[PDB]
């Protein structure tokens, strides 16, 4: 399968607003990486679909604003921030998405992607006013929550920084029907297959428009030549 987070290793996550050379772009989705993801306006967010749909790589829109949801994507991941005080960033964008958009919420496949953002000095914890400052049982605790509510996967988030592979380790050992996305501070080979031990998932972001070469080796890091 193609659009089976189950199957999936890797995926690259890009975001919509940076700029990568069209060329670099080629070579991403011509990885063997299991997906691209954009994620991070509608104008933006349309230009990188319409760039990455010209290869066959699965294309993944993490939605972040009702707004900027537009048509053509494989898959699109409609976050859950468990760990957010904000009802809105928990249920509401779904809510939103399913009275704006009804019938295209119906004919394209969704997925509820349970998130814990366990970085507390990250944007995102800001502005999903997430509970960020985390205990390791804090976040397994996360991690069952998303497991009774069989959401398909469960988004261990840490951003830019190296989360505490225990941290992963004891998230993983509690999940099996929600598939275990792994994100932070993945930069390289060698990093990237010590959190493959324990993700199903990793996550490569950032490190893409920091150094694109040592970001394009996780790839083979964590699928094999």
């Amino acid at each position: 399968s193609l659009y089976d987070v189950t199957e999936w290793k890797h995926v690259f996550k890009l975001d919509p607003n940076k700029d990568l050379p069209d060329e670099q772009l080629e070579i991403l989705c011509e990885s063997g990486t299991d997906a691209v993801i954009i994620g991070g306006t509608e104008d933006n967010v349309l230009r990188m679909m319409s760039k990455v749909r010209r290869f066959l790589v699965p294309c993944v829109l993490e939605v972040s604003a009702i707004e900027a949801i537009v048509p053509g994507f494989d898959l699109y991941f409609i976050p859950s921030v468990l760990n957010s005080k904000n009802a809105d960033w928990i249920v509401g964008m779904h809510q939103k998405a399913m009275k704006e958009y009804g019938e295209l919420m119906s004919m394209e496949e969704i997925v509820a992607e349970g998130y814990c953002i366990a970085n507390p000095d990250c944007k995102a914890a800001a502005l999903t006013e997430a509970d960020a400052d985390l205990n390791m049982d804090d976040i397994v605790a996360y991690a069952r929550v998303s497991e009774l509510l069989q959401l398909p996967i469960f988004y261990l988030e840490y951003s830019g920084v190296l989360g505490d592979i225990e941290a992963v380790k004891k998230t993983k050992a509690v999940l099996e029907t929600s598939t275990l996305f792994y994100g932070g501070g993945i930069k390289d080979a060698e990093t990237a297959k010590q959190y493959a031990e324990h993700a199903d998932v990793i996550v490569v972001g950032n490190a893409v428009y920091e150094d694109f070469d040592r970001a394009l080796k996780t790839v083979a890091a964590v699928k094999g030549e």
